[PDB]
């Protein structure tokens, strides 16, 4: 049973905008989406120190980006807390309300699409790159399940039959034609290095077959 669902009128807008300025500098959403999986991690780790049953869903804490020049996609998993039903069609979108409004006042004040985390939005940066996003997430105590939006107003939400994952997010990026360059492992390897070098959980970056 796969629902469909409206975007809240401020995101669509920060949607459209992202999709349609004029900005070089795309390969910023890989730092965003870094920096999300990062603060995913932070919350099951903090959790688990006043409750160790948190971790028998596995205790590995770490980051994986995996390229796939076959499907022409970047997924980008991780190990944290993940979300449930309620994140994926209300919370999140409802807390990232007044974050899209500051960022976009901040962008009239001549601040830059780079500056998109300062306000907690930069999970809608993978529009930088991507015409599509699904995202496949598992929250422990609840069911796992598929998000999924090419922009244009709306998004879905349905249970996932998929491989189970245990616990946290998959984040799938398909990928615009001529924004390749993000399957090579060169050019992954140097946007990690100058943007997210501090990260405080190991990331494996994994290799193509052919
Ligand atoms: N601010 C925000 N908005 C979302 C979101 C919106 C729609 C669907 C899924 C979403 N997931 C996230 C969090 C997230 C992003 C991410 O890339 C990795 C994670 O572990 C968690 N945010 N974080």
């Amino acid at each position: 049973e796969v629902e469909t669902f409206a975007f809240q009128a401020e995101i669509a807008q920060l949607m459209s905008l992202i999709i349609n300025t004029f900005y070089s500098n795309k390969e910023i959403f890989l730092r965003e989406l870094i920096s999300n999986s990062s603060d995913a991690l932070d919350k099951i780790r903090y959790e688990s120190l006043t409750d160790p049953s948190k971790l028998d869903s596995g205790k590995e804490l770490h980051i994986n980006l995996i390229p796939n020049k076959q499907d022409r996609t970047l997924t980008i998993v991780d190990t944290g807390i993940g979300m449930t039903k309620a994140d994926l069609i209300n919370n999140l979108g409802t807390i990232a309300k007044s974050g899209t409004k500051a960022f976009m006042e901040a962008l009239q004040a001549g601040a830059d699409i780079s500056m998109i985390g300062q306000f907690g939005v930069g999970f809608y940066s993978a529009y930088l790159v991507a015409e599509k996003v699904t995202v496949i997430t598992k929250h422990n105590d609840d069911e796992q399940y598929a998000w999924e939006s090419s922009a244009g107003g709306s998004f879905t939400v349905r249970t996932d039959t998929g491989e189970p994952m245990g616990r946290g997010t998959k984040v799938i990026l398909h990928l615009k034609e001529d924004q390749t360059e993000y399957l090579e492992e060169r050019r992954i390897k140097e946007i990690v290095k100058k943007h997210s070098q501090f990260i405080g959980y190991p990331i494996t970056l994994f290799v193509e077959k052919e």
